[PDB]
């Protein structure tokens, strides 16, 4: 595939070049990966301007849903709105080629929207890092909202909130959670708006004993039916807010590179796991070491220097 | 050195052996760092049976000297308690006065590591020599400014932070990351008068927050007291409350689960240790590598970029 080309659609805004860089960025192939690393690092002055926002919520009510209506509003007010799933079971399947778009079906239509399921790897800070290039090559495309999902039943919080400015939790009227969220969101505000505010009281009380990572921002509390679109023109308000302010003291281009760095990292490790995996005689060896270590039949560093001797 | 005594004589509680295989495994060489692998690894099984507490709080908030009033009475108790920290710091390199000359007690610094998982694991073996030389109590410490407290959580069974008196505007607060991995806080500085005053105030507001975070089932659900390191006041209560916890987390299964865990990160660890090594083994690899991590952090090179670049330096 002609990737000078490739790259001058996917600048111009061309959905299917954009979600063919993509295709081999995720790829499990060295040679497809390879190919595409060029194009993101000639692309990279190109990305960055956009709001990257984690969005996770409690197993039951209504993030689906939510994230729809927030897409909607979004790009109805001008905006192109990526989604992307960030799923560890992924590193246990070979992706899905389909995905699941239509859990959320107005943008799963919605031509100004793009939706992309969890790449697959071998470890969840790859298939985090391969989303990090995923995302980088949306905003190359022009995508402003770059939303980033938790989609697991596994834990995949920390790593969305490292892949994102601004970390938003939603949740019905997991300590992790709280403390990574720049905001609370209760879902379904007349009847339940009495539970709703009164739960956002509470959530707001437990906020108060955790100290914010900076004197920029403290997260809010928020209430909003995402069912009926209320209280999410509001919500984003308080995004927006954060960006500027968070901009102007240079705090979200230095989480940012931070996180970067985190990825970089991963990265060297997923390439270092599938060493290890690679064939059946270090597979067997490394999975071996593993199962003593973990079985308290030899000591951590007996089990790691048995793997340092099979690389 | 020969190791088969040695290993003998660690076994028997002998301290002097116990030093002297801490020192062969602090080396930061090889032919020393293994021989005493295979010691550690030749005692596993007389390791575990101990309590093992991770302790953190900002500096100047009262731990050395809460450390040596706990210690001291875990000692006269009956206790062999050892007392190791972890510092981010040693990664580029007699405060507890009473504990220091009591031969119940061993005290360990920090050791030296090209990483913080480095240093975290090395902290690992070093406590399993502890433990197989009879140590029943293992408190590891937070040391200096850094992020350590994931790591010293991840060491052991039960998680101690210590916070200051403050209340109302003055309220200290818990530290991003802290909140999911505290199992108790204790206000320290509780003295007579206005201290026990203000402290309590301070964990009042504490426990009504995590009141909210909170259901009646778990196996565990974090407290929050009172105690004066300085004044040895509400140390019994403080370590009732962790041995309930260990009573509760071992007839569930979770203790020893949660030990499965940490051990096979801090064998990660250690690979991704020796793979540090190699990227910093010489100087045209040291520069080369932080080159390409510089370029990423820079915006200059993507992250995968710079992951090409250093797996080629391998
Ligand atoms: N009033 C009072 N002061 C204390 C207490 N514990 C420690 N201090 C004092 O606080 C200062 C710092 O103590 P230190 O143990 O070095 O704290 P660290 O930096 O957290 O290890 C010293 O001057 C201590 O004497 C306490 O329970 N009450």
């Amino acid at each position: 595939p002609d990737m000078d080309t490739l790259r001058e659609r996917l600048l111009a805004g061309d959905r299917a070049a954009l979600a063919r860089a993509i295709t081999l960025a995720e790829s499990r192939r060295a040679d497809h990966r390879a190919a595409v690393r060029d194009l993101i690092d000639a692309v990279l002055p190109q990305t960055g301007r956009a709001i990257r926002v984690g969005i996770t919520g409690v197993p039951g009510v209504g993030k689906s849903t939510t994230i729809d209506a927030l897409g909607s509003l979004l790009t109805a007010a001008g905006h192109k709105v990526a989604v992307l799933a960030v799923d560890p079971s992924s590193t246990r399947t070979g992706g899905s080629i389909l995905g699941d778009k239509t859990r959320m079906a107005r943008l799963a239509i919605d031509r100004n929207a793009f939706i992309r399921p969890s790449p697959s790897s071998g470890t969840l800070g790859g298939v985090a890092a391969k989303t990090r290039e995923t995302m980088l090559l949306c905003e190359a495309a022009g995508f402003d909202v770059i939303l980033v999902e938790t989609v697991g039943v596994g834990q995949s919080e920390t790593a969305v909130a490292d892949l994102t400015d601004f970390f938003l939790v939603l949740m019905l009227p997991k300590k992790g959670i709280f403390e990574l969220a720049d905001m609370i969101a209760v879902n379904k505000a007349g009847d339940g708006e009495r539970r709703a505010s009164a739960a956002a009281s509470e959530y707001r009380a437990a906020l108060h004993i955790l100290t914010p990572p900076s004197a920029t921002w403290t997260p809010p509390v928020v209430t909003i039916s995402g069912l009926h679109g209320k209280g999410l023109d509001s919500l984003w308000s308080r995004i927006e807010d954060h960006r500027s302010k968070l901009t102007a003291t240079g705090e979200i281009a230095g989480k940012r590179r931070e996180q970067d760095v985190k990825w970089m990292w991963a990265l060297v490790h997923e390439r270092l796991h599938q060493r290890l995996v690679g064939s059946a005689e270090v597979r067997q060896a490394t999975a071996e070491a593993e199962r003593a270590v973990a079985g308290g039949e030899h000591s951590p560093a007996a089990g790691a220097d048995a793997i340092a001797t099979l690389i």
